[PDB]
């Protein structure tokens, strides 16, 4: 008997190992200042309680996490947030209290935040004064009921500022305390689906944009000083509702959601203005509704989802990127504000105004990705004054890259007046130049917070990238004038999150390595102004510094001829010779990669707690994990649930050959989301493999997931049947084992995003098959597990599962 | 040692294929009909209800001089919707009286005119029954209803006409005519919270109602047709989710829930008018309310339990219960007491004005308890002959047991102002109060049982327990002479009787633990100057018919009280062993397990542990039904608390008397009631049971309704010790720490008891860090419909015991 065998705790023991293994700074702004102090970096920061406003004196060495706040709780009572701000905090994966986002106006130095019900402020800096104590945050009063969401100071003028409130568009005055509102969408559950200025579900799960209304930067004075607003309406009447269990479980009761399901109707959507004119005093003259001359639907038709939106600097243009709904054709369009039109009653007058619009006017199509795989929707768009503009793009190479490009806003001449609906490329411009500002095997970040800094003087653009290899993300400058010298500024062996000052001398690095915990460095850009390109990152300051053995990654070739990457925990204390039980960790969906140089340590803890009790865990990016480019990525198009698995089962085999200590006769997969779904995925189709299978939260039926997910990468129910079947874990329970022990089911029960339905229509299934399973739910606990002692409870479950079951 | 057996380790393969090859109505709603013919072969004819597939409408005829055929009243015809799958109003009225038949679950009859009326297929049919001998087609009745059309009834003054509930509102037609007439106006879901004619959730769940119209009797002469009705409206009532069966859609629905504490419905009787001419049109119809309000007239009454008429249509009448359900009473109401509601002020007035002063409630009978009121059907009021009133009327308040009492009661006049309004706080004089039965035994009135009075020979046939409580038997006593009491049915034998309206014949549905049912039809025989001692004689039957009984045992317990028993031996047994014992529960009110009647169609999975060499132990401890007020009231503000010290003392008595207990693998499990006794027997008892099996818990009692919660347990702001006490989810530190010790089982779509008190009771489990396994019945509401779910339900309950106990 040469297989090692773990120690058999009770529960008490196991709780107790469980609770015995688990006994920083973001949102960075630069200020500069002559005293000692250079600069000033204003940030969010938890210290050893709750996340706050925080900053440091940047000297001429480790830096003090200042308090800018004075004896303030912005958590609420427990920590129990309104019912769409903790959605909101759900969309985002905020699992943090206190302050998760502030706005900043670096003229003013007015800071703008939510903070229990109300949102608050605070002057610092600039002409106001540095305060070198706590000061006390201000309230903003309003007469409006219910929460304010979304606060966002007016770029334009300070002393005012924008929320929503009822699924509509407000404006509010700081110093004069008024208050106005500027849509009239929302009055009820079924009864009221109009909304403005909103973000709807699918925009905030599956695009990342969790707003749905944009400021202009600059304000005009026509004929009073008027400041406009570009915002989404939003008309959810079609869509079909669905009810999910309230937190107030001694309630019993539900919520109505507008869910989309794959196939089914996503909301009516347009894009509309809304003026306002100011006076000397700061009292809101007057204000206007605005809309398209002609209606969003006809303008573009086949455009289904707002991606992004915002303006140009000058003012002269708001834009919008446009996807359609196969997820394959995006554009960028420019809407100059001339092009609306005030939104009025009588057929009579809306032709007036329209007459009133100059021939010249109209929408120019700038950009226009494509492709046969998909679009991912990257942030990266920077207009330069006058149209001259950076852009990001993966289409074209296979590999997400910034070109510099140059359109022609030729003016065709449109009536109009009368009613039009264009041909197929109506409004494209003509593309005058397209440089390649970067190129190769490898990709520029620009998504998830990713984003490039540019600096006008030098003629420099700052960007994060894989050059070096997929595992580290770097910071790179490169010109944009001379497409030439990339220059690296991290240091490799680590993988650097960082944020750049406004005034390119300064930058912040948030880095980490799978064997050493995370630092954040703040360092200085030196070397004469004779070749800017090429100034040295001198280190400056430190804001944070610095049982477990971290695990090793490794890498492997399938018999297709390419590199996967993967990740082992190595058993602790390991005697050569004896062969282990092993855990392999999956998620294996897109938008995802687990197996880069950083640290583990703080997310996957139950990894290493796993591997302190004699598992192997092994992890592994199979075809379809994230950051290896379109390609790689698209090997699940139509076939999910498909391809994962064979190269899940490559990489324990070649885990196998190369390490000493795995035991093929016990394996069991494991995974939460997509990885829960690869998890039943596994069992069904490599029973021989896998003994045992732990899936938490998996999608059963892809059917019952959503419009904006599924398209993507899966098409259409109707265009799709044998990929929609065969990626369904619930259609194939007759495929998983007729052996109890082996498969537990774990889920959420408040779990917004995907249902307990799937879980529930999965056992539905096996007992309709007659197969056993355990199930384990969360009553109080969405997609993630929030709450320490379900926490506890999952982990201590998990060691049992395996411990008992995870055998011969 | 050897001594300890060991059950056979199957796989689950083995296991589902051992509870596959375990499963491999009868009739009942008799309707007995005289043939009118001195010549022919038959006397009678008997209507009823049963299987061959689908629960139709069936008859047998009875020879003057055997198995009886059952011919089919219909042609082949479809009562079931297709794939088995009823609306929400059908579904959610078949779980409240837990029928889980395929087909016609009721009907309405007229024995004047041979008029069958029944909601069958997705809509109303009817049929007449000369006297045919082959089939026939049963006509549609049409509708430009929207909605389902329920709880039909024809007008028993005039089967030219019916009556329906649709959308919340009642509703009048013609199955000659075809013409249909709405008379209420409540409704047009959370909205609309008014409703005419309906009884409400906890009406239907906790009282045993679930008509809330009542046709008057007789036509006054155009002539006139009056229906009682209970007028509702749930706005102050709190709103819960519950996931509707169409998972696939993932909504819930809105039911109106009174938790315990909270509101129930504002509720009043209402009468509906409309008169008729001889070619049987509908010609008007009128509203009525009572001249003054129903919380005025009867204040502190909290639920209409029961309603109807006296046969001669002069009184309507009703039993009220205040909201502590210890105070009930019969009040009589004269139409004349309700006018035409109008918001007119002054027209009301005037019909106010022109009521008599004469007119009145009567509050003829009254039952005071300091246990609670059980709400008993037996009410039979007398014709008004030779001012005043006779009544037989069921009552287990006065001596503590339910017995039949004759009550004369004085309906003295007073004289009131009824257009002035004022505010009372009508209590009739007794004349007389004869007991017709009594003893340290039980007359049979809750769930459908009924006594059947015989005016013409003057005695009151009915069912009880004056032999035993093991068996129900059918007893006859006169109401003028309080004598003797004869018995009609055998003993050995449970049964369940149904008499003749002309009392010549009855059917028994009988059983015992030895025997399977038998539904047999007797002829009372015998001189007419002696009508009480006719000697019952089998006539004919209509019906006859692995398992191994148990065999019912009873010992005393510490406070010399009589508790009674089952035992299911292990079988094929070997004196010595010493076999791993299930504890089958129920524990709570309302119910008796033990009994002298057959167990293995309902409870076949006992006797498959049996099979298997489980012991299985069933007691029926205080607390439980049909052993009076007293035993049932050891329950009162303490449940949790006395039921399972009863359980563990049958089960030590158990190991002495047979010798095959190895009270080391005791496993406690129950549904419902049960499943709770079973999360109370692992906290209280963890000692005595290794694992609790514990099936649709109720674990907050602060969650349950209204109306059971409040009668056993009172209302939180009064017993908060005892709520406390007896909620399981509070008590989730003293669950074992040790896995495999505790299985929760619970129905995702339960409307009686939420899924939430499991959804509860693991969020505490997960605070205290204690272990649990769970399974989910999606497809299930608060029993176990389908059979792959009970089949599963089977193969995880055996699979569980053999791993873990
Ligand atoms: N819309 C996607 C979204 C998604 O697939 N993702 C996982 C979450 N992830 C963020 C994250 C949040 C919280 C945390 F703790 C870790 C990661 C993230 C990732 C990288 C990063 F830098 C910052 C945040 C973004 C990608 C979905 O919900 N499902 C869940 C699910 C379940 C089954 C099948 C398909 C899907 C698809
Ligand atoms: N409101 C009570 C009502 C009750 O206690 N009863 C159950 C229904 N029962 C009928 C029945 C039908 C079919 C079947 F399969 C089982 C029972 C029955 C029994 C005998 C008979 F002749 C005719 C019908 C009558 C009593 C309740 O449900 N809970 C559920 C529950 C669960 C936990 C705690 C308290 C309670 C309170």
């Amino acid at each position: 008997a040469a297989r090692f065998q773990v120690q058999k705790h009770s529960w008490d023991g196991l709780r107790s190992i469980i609770h015995g293994s688990r006994k920083a700074p973001h949102d960075f702004q630069f200020v500069q200042k002559s005293g000692p102090h250079s600069h000033r970096l204003y940030y969010l920061g938890m210290p050893y309680r709750e996340n706050s406003l925080l900053y440091s004196e940047i000297p001429k060495l480790l830096l003090s996490w200042k308090q800018m706040l004075d004896h303030f709780q912005a958590t609420p009572h427990h920590g129990v947030y309104s019912r769409e701000e903790e959605l909101l905090r759900e969309r985002k994966r905020l699992g943090v209290f206190g302050i998760t986002s502030y706005d900043f106006h670096s003229e003013s130095g007015l800071f703008l935040f939510q903070a229990s019900n109300s949102l608050f402020h605070c002057r610092d800096g600039g002409k106001n004064g540095f305060m070198v104590s706590p000061m006390k945050p201000l309230e903003i009063k309003t007469q409006c009921s219910g929460p304010r969401m979304d606060p966002k100071i007016c770029p334009a003028d300070p002393a005012f500022f924008s929320f929503i409130n009822n699924s509509d568009l407000w404006v509010a005055n700081i110093e004069t305390g008024e208050e106005r509102r500027l849509t009239f969408c929302h009055q009820n559950v079924l009864d009221d689906p109009k909304s403005a200025g909103v973000a709807t579900f699918v925009i905030q799960e599956e695009f990342d944009r969790f707003t749905g209304y944009w400021w202009c930067p600059t304000a005009s004075w026509e004929g009073l000083k008027t400041l406009r607003i570009l915002y989404e309406e939003v008309d959810e009447s079609e869509v079909e509702v669905i009810h999910v269990p309230s937190p107030a479980l001694e309630e019993r009761k539900t919520d109505s959601y507008r869910y989309p399901r794959t196939g089914s109707k996503n909301p009516k959507i347009a894009l509309k203005l809304a003026e306002f004119q100011t006076d000397s005093q700061g009292k809101i003259v007057s204000t206007q509704e605005k809309e398209l001359v002609q209606p969003f639907s006809s303008l573009f038709p086949k455009v289904e989802y707002i991606a992004r939106a915002g303006w140009t600097r000058d003012g002269k243009y708001a834009w919008a990127m446009f996807l359609d709904r196969p997820q394959q054709w995006l554009q960028l369009v420019l809407l100059p504000p001339a092009l609306f039109i005030p939104s009025t009653e009588n057929e009579e007058q809306r032709l007036a105004s329209a007459r009133a619009v100059p021939r010249n006017v109209q929408p120019y199509v700038v950009y226009e990705e494509v492709t046969n795989v998909w679009i991912n929707v990257h942030d990266i768009f920077y207009p330069f004054p006058q149209l001259c503009f950076l852009r990001a793009n993966e289409c074209k190479t296979g590999f997400c890259h910034l070109y510099k490009v140059t359109a022609v806003l030729k003016s065709q001449g449109y009536d109009w007046s009368e009613p039009f609906s264009p041909g197929e490329d109506e409004f494209k411009c003509p593309i005058k130049e397209e440089i390649a500002l970067t190129s190769g095997e490898w990709e520029v970040l620009a998504r998830h917070g990713s984003k490039i800094w540019v600096n006008e003087e030098t003629k420099l653009v700052y960007f994060q990238g894989t050059k070096d290899t997929p595992l580290e993300h770097h910071l790179y400058v490169v010109s944009y004038e001379a497409a030439g010298e990339i220059v690296r500024l991290t240091t490799p062996g680590f993988s650097h999150s960082c944020s750049m000052s406004q005034n390119f001398d300064m930058f912040v690095s948030h880095y980490s390595s799978v064997s050493t915990p995370p630092c954040v460095h703040v360092y200085k850009l030196s070397g004469p102004d004779d070749d800017p390109l090429h100034k040295q990152p001198r280190f400056w300051a430190s804001m944070m510094e610095a049982d477990y053995v971290p695990p090793e990654i490794f890498h492997f070739h399938t018999r297709s001829d390419v590199r996967l990457y993967g990740m082992i925990y190595k058993p602790h204390a390991l005697q050569p010779g004896k062969k282990h039980p092993t855990v392999l960790f999956v998620y294996g969906g897109p938008q995802v990669q687990l197996v880069n140089n950083s640290f583990k340590g703080i997310k996957y803890l139950r990894l290493n707690t796993l591997a302190s009790l004699g598992y192997a865990v092994v992890v592994i990016d199979g075809r379809g994990s994230c950051q290896r480019g379109l390609r790689f990525e698209g090997a699940l198009k139509n076939q999910m649930g498909q391809v994962e698995i064979e190269d899940q089962v490559e990489g324990l085999q070649f885990v196998a050959e190369k390490y000493g200590f795995i035991d093929l006769s016990r394996v069991a997969i494991h995974g939460w989301s997509y990885g829960g779904f690869l998890s039943l995925m596994g069992l069904i189709h490599k029973p021989q493999v896998f003994k045992v299978a732990i899936a938490g939260a998996p999608v059963t039926v892809w059917m019952a997931y959503d419009t904006g997910y599924t398209e993507r990468y899966m098409d259409v129910p109707e265009n799709n049947q044998h990929g929609y079947e065969a990626g369904s874990v619930a259609l194939h329970v007759e495929k998983l084992p007729n052996e109890p022990n082996r498969l537990l089911i774990l889920h959420g029960f408040l779990d917004e995003n995907v249902h307990f339905f799937h879980t529930n229509f999965l056992v539905s299934q096996l007992i309709r098959a007659g197969k056993p399973y355990q199930l384990q739910i969360y009553p109080n606990e969405r997609h993630s597990i929030r709450c320490p002692e379900s926490g506890e409870h999952y982990e201590v479950t998990l060691l049992h599962f395996l411990q008992e079951y995870l055998h011969h």
